[PDB]
């Protein structure tokens, strides 16, 4: 289905979107909610749908990470902006916050470009 995995470079830790609409970060290669397609959307947007339960992963403008099933609802519009070698970084169009998972598995959004957790690779699953 061209799914992808999304991939903290700094710890290897996986961003999951849960049955529930929570989202954090597993280094469970082995959980469903783990593998994404990538929406096109036009004009250098995606957004970043989890194949298991169709939600999309939105950053809040308070900072808090979550999953949306509606895709106007704003907020789960990405530019993926490599950095060379493989890695990117996830940053929000509506807020200019990048996704971040935390070493704690914790997942948020920042403005720190200088964060280690706001480094991805994206996977073929």
């Amino acid at each position: 289905h061209h799914e992808v995995l999304l991939r903290s470079t700094e710890t290897g830790q996986y961003l999951r979107i849960n049955p529930d609409g929570t989202v954090d970060g597993t280094r469970d290669r082995s959980d469903p909610g783990i593998q994404y397609q990538i929406s096109p959307e036009g004009n250098g947007e995606v957004l970043l749908r989890s194949t298991e339960t169709g939600q999309y992963l939105r950053i809040n403008p308070d900072g808090t990470v979550d999953g949306t099933r509606d895709r106007s609802d704003p907020g789960i519009q990405y530019q993926i902006s490599p950095e060379g070698n493989g890695e990117v970084l996830l940053r929000s169009t509506e807020t200019g916050q990048y996704l971040r998972i935390n070493p704690d598995g914790t997942v948020d959004g920042t403005r720190d470009r200088s964060d280690p957790g706001i480094q991805y690779q994206i996977s073929p699953e």
